[PDB]
């Protein structure tokens, strides 16, 4: 009996007929109604297809939607992931409020803190050189093994905050089960000043066991001697009884719990390989930046809260113009995996087909999210953007100043990031291509037969985020914005963001495959489809 | 007067209401009929949502279509590029026959061929040592400069071809306006043992310019001596003219030619940079790979044509279903950047909103397409993919054997990926799920609770294409069979797929923004939108 979102009045909001160049001409303050200010960002969403009326539509959407209590609800401790009976917690991996906080049976608090001052402790021994490898050599390296949100966070947080690397480690990210992962690792590390870790929250992920068997064979074969295992690997999880039957000992275990989601554990003891690379110092700065967003999601109301105003347009544009997919295009080279991260924590998220009761919802659900860095998409992609027939709302990152002193560079940089808004706001008519033809020296008949195709419809939206700066602390709230417009997405949606059940069947028929590969006599191999079956065949004759 | 693709009849195919399951069930030749094979690529098309009628209804539309009459004309160099009036042959630059082929007063066999002499001949100065650095100094390092066609195929297939590596010689790509990208490179290179290409089609792309003179200049603040640029740059283009005006001479400038666009260029000397990582023998594989698919486009019926199937299948699903997407699943790390090339090849070629003619088409034309490498999007997105409810069409791209002797690690990644695919076939129903639940030994309340949560509906679609390995020549047919498959879309809807319009009116606006920028008392400045000239506002303040 939750609110419908996506209902007939939405679909009608669309009639408006919103014309940008017309808004901007008549109405002198459609910039400071449709932008917000967060600290060091600037939030500007006047480029997008609203009005008041609309706006204020949406608005009472949200109001009238259970996202009041659920904010709280998230923020308590309630077990607002209601499929796996579990609280949702990872702003707690954050807080700074220092407010009470009992979790099943936990000082949620008291549980954090501990294990921060732990991960500290660990980073500062490895970089100091207390911590030796087994032949007591100071470590050099670090292997992250982990895959999904026990690898995208660290990887992708790791290269944003590049000149920000200080501790002397190389950090390096093996994932895949593909050997290449693995491989592209060991081949530059060496045994005796490595540090590995086995980043899985369940501890039974087939790509990441795989890789750690792997790489403690590796190990094994350099030292032949197991007890070099105790200098060499450490373990992240929540299943501390899988790491010691694997063979790692409690005292090198950093736990996790079970209220930090995979796509939402960069901040627990899984951003380890960030502290790394970057120091603790540095880590806590990116944990405050997302707390200072989490205080202003908690505390601001709807018409000024940033991750609900994203969400409301998102969502907004999926219901009435029934679009199937987003555009994310960061403008800094740093962010080049930031696209990739929060594809898992959007779409992982939101492709949900059932409501939190179990019904199958007759309304779209989560989109695909997609992009790519700027300058380099208006190379690649832009032109689909720009002339394609495909309705994309359109999320630019723009970051004021950069690391370095090529200031025409990066003044370039954002002109293009504004222009590329610009420009799918303006569009250029067949009238004024035409012109231009003229002018550039086309006779009648040419310029006649080329205007059509250069005439760029605009009146498409977009939302522009800048940075003043992209630091730890910006770089955590600036995710945290995203993490909860997909909160938000989802409570409007009357969906669970915070199960994932659909991977499940893939990795039962997996090992079904796995089998029949092994065995054409089996059970397995008979029950085969044909296109499994002759797929297998096709690798075992090569 | 083109035929029209997306018309009624398409819409009607649906509504055979194909089961992927029960064909596979009661069609003992399903993978036969629905399979093709083509040296070493096999393309397994079996778990597409039809059947003998819709496909023959396809094929039919195909045979109707201007299609066979196009392909001739692509190869024989008439001018299909009818907006630029240029002639569209990438597929000359890999050519074999050695049949005759004049176009605009060249004879095209003649020119590709004098071509590719001299980048072979560039690279065996280089590697043997015999060209040095102005200091006399052996080259150590190669620097490509440039964007979208002049970085992404040389990007991907370096990085693809890694384990063919052979010259001794490290090859970093610049690309960026973001002077991040250029600073990565210049970093870890010395000038005294550097070469650098502009690689720039028009060199005019404002980006590689840029940064074409920073990295001048950082030669130039290392040497103090402007005969350096001799030793330490050659160029790439179309406009011989301009690459003498920036200050290269013609004797160490490479020709392309109008008909080679930008997105179709790594076969040409574009390229380069690809030889000096591979040897040039490796790049004369890569380009014997792509022959061996031109030839079977070329010269196959319909029916047993890859690159013609695999067009048909995309445009019915984006036609009939309406979907707005397309996911590609590399299931290897080789890949990385294989679906970031193929988002320009297609979405730049296909997003058009005008047919030929110039009338304004509609039907929907090209969509999106994104991915991500495998096994690692099973624990991203693939969650969507299973439960979401958004259609979505999936190739997978599987690897039969690797560059390893990890044959463990290398099953499980071939496991996954056709569960993946075996997956999204079948799903798992509640009475499945249910009885699964009780099995695991929850009680009936709880088993009914979550049931529903875990149902994954199933009959979804995907393709499986499966190479022997990824070599040079395979990976030179599998480029080849999406650029022919784009060929074939753009020819159903009758757009241009060879020409970019779209991006023009942001280079302009970029332009003004600039001038903007600089001088806030400018016509440009007083003429802005208000949203862009507030972003400029907060970047001048920060
Ligand atoms: O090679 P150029 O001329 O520098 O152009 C770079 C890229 O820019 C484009 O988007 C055209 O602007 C692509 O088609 C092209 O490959
Ligand atoms: O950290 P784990 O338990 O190894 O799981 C890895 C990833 O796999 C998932 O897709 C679940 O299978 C993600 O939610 C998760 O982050
Ligand atoms: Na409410
Ligand atoms: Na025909």
């Amino acid at each position: 009996n939750a609110m419908l979102f996506c209902d007939d009045s939405k679909k009608y909001l669309k009639e408006q007929n919103i014309n940008l160049k017309n808004e901007f001409d008549k109405d002198d303050k459609r910039v400071e109604k449709f932008s917000l200010k967060h600290q060091n960002i600037y939030f500007d969403y006047s480029k997008n297809l609203i009005n008041d009326y609309i706006l204020k539509s949406l608005l009472e959407s949200a109001e009238k939607s259970s996202l009041k209590d659920k904010i709280k609800q998230m923020f308590n401790g309630a077990k607002i992931n209601s499929t796996e009976h579990r609280a949702v917690l990872h702003t707690a991996l954050r807080d700074l409020s220092s407010t009470p906080l009992i979790v099943d049976g936990q000082d949620i608090r008291q549980e954090v803190t501990k294990e921060k001052q732990r991960v500290k402790e660990l980073v500062e021994k490895v970089v100091s050189g207390r911590w030796r490898g087994f032949s007591g050599k100071k470590i050099t390296d670090i292997v992250n093994i982990g895959i999904g949100g026990s690898d995208l966070g660290p990887k992708m947080v790791v290269r944003a905050l590049q000149p920000y690397h200080c501790t002397d480690l190389k950090v390096h990210f093996v994932s895949n089960v593909d050997a290449d992962s693995l491989l592209q690792a060991l081949h530059v590390v060496d045994p005796e000043t490595t540090l590995l870790i086995i980043a899985s929250k369940s501890f039974s992920t087939e790509e990441t066991l795989l890789n750690s068997i792997s790489a403690r064979e590796w190990l094994l074969d350099h030292y032949e001697d197991e007890k070099a295992v105790a200098n060499h690997f450490v373990a992240i999880s929540s299943k501390l009884d899988k790491v010691k039957e694997f063979g790692i000992d409690l005292e090198h275990c950093y736990k996790m719990w079970d209220w930090v989601g995979g796509r939402y554990s960069l901040w627990s003891s899984i951003g380890m390989s960030i502290a790394f690379a970057i120091g603790y110092d540095n880590f806590e700065k990116l944990l405050a930046g997302a707390y200072s967003v989490d205080k202003h999601f908690k505390e601001t109301e709807f018409s000024k809260n940033i991750p609900v105003i994203m969400a409301l347009l998102a969502s907004y544009y999926s219901c009435t113009y029934n679009s199937q997919s987003q555009a994310l295009l960061p403008y800094d080279e740093r962010l080049c995996y930031f696209v990739d991260y929060l594809q898992q924590a959007d779409m992982e998220s939101n492709g949900k087909s059932v409501n939190i009761a179990g019904e199958t919802v007759n309304y779209q659900t989560g989109v695909v999210l997609w992009g790519g860095v700027g300058t380099n998409g208006q190379h690649a992609f832009h032109q689909l953007l720009h002339q394609g027939n495909i309705f994309i709302p359109v999320d630019f990152i723009a970051i004021a100043t950069s690391h370095h002193n090529y200031d025409n560079h990066q003044q370039a940089l954002l002109a293009n990031c504004f222009a590329q808004s610009q420009a799918l706001m303006f569009g250029q008519s067949y009238d004024m291509v035409y012109n231009e033809l003229l002018k550039s020296g086309l006779n009648e008949t040419q310029a006649k037969e080329l205007a059509a195709h250069k005439v760029i419809p605009g009146n498409r939206p977009s939302t522009t985020i800048l940075l003043d700066e992209l630091s730890p602390y910006s770089l955590g709230a600036l995710i945290a914005l995203y993490e909860h417009k997909i909160f938000v997405q989802g409570v409007l949606w009357d969906i669970n963001s915070y199960d994932q059940w659909g991977v499940e069947l893939g990795k039962k028929l997996g090992k079904n495959i796995l089998k029949a590969m092994n065995d054409d006599s089996s059970d397995e191999y008979q029950n085969l489809d044909d296109s499994t079956r002759q797929l297998i065949a096709k690798v075992k004759n090569k």
